[PDB]
């Protein structure tokens, strides 16, 4: 992935309850394939389900979403996958929370 990305910035601190990876679509509430927002903690399916994430992305412009699946993260405007230490606690507490 790139070590760094310019949207790092828009990576805010984790929510009051945690991460439920297994929190089901905001809109269609399918359990399959989810990301979860970097900004705003909502979670939404992936390009493959429903493509609610990237529905998202398109109407709110936050940038970074990690994946319930594989705890990769995804930078929408990059077009690439990001890590860096900004990203550690979130992907510590969902893999806590997986595994
Ligand atoms: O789906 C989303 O909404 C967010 C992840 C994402 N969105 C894109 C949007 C447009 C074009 C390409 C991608 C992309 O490769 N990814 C990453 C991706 O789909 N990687 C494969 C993958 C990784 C983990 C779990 C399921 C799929
Ligand atoms: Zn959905
Ligand atoms: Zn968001
Ligand atoms: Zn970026």
């Amino acid at each position: 992935p790139l070590p760094w990305c310019p949207h790092l910035v828009a990576v805010c601190p984790i929510p009051a309850a945690g991460l439920d990876v297994t929190q089901p679509c905001g809109d269609c509430g399918t359990i399959q394939e989810n990301w979860v927002c970097l900004s705003c903690y909502q979670v939404y399916c992936g390009r493959y389900i429903n493509g609610h994430m990237l529905q998202h992305h398109g109407n709110s412009g936050h940038p970074l979403v990690l994946s319930y699946i594989d705890l990769s993260a995804w930078c929408y405007y990059c077009q690439a996958y990001v890590h860096h230490q900004a990203l550690l606690d979130v992907k510590n507490i969902a893999h806590q929370n997986k595994f």
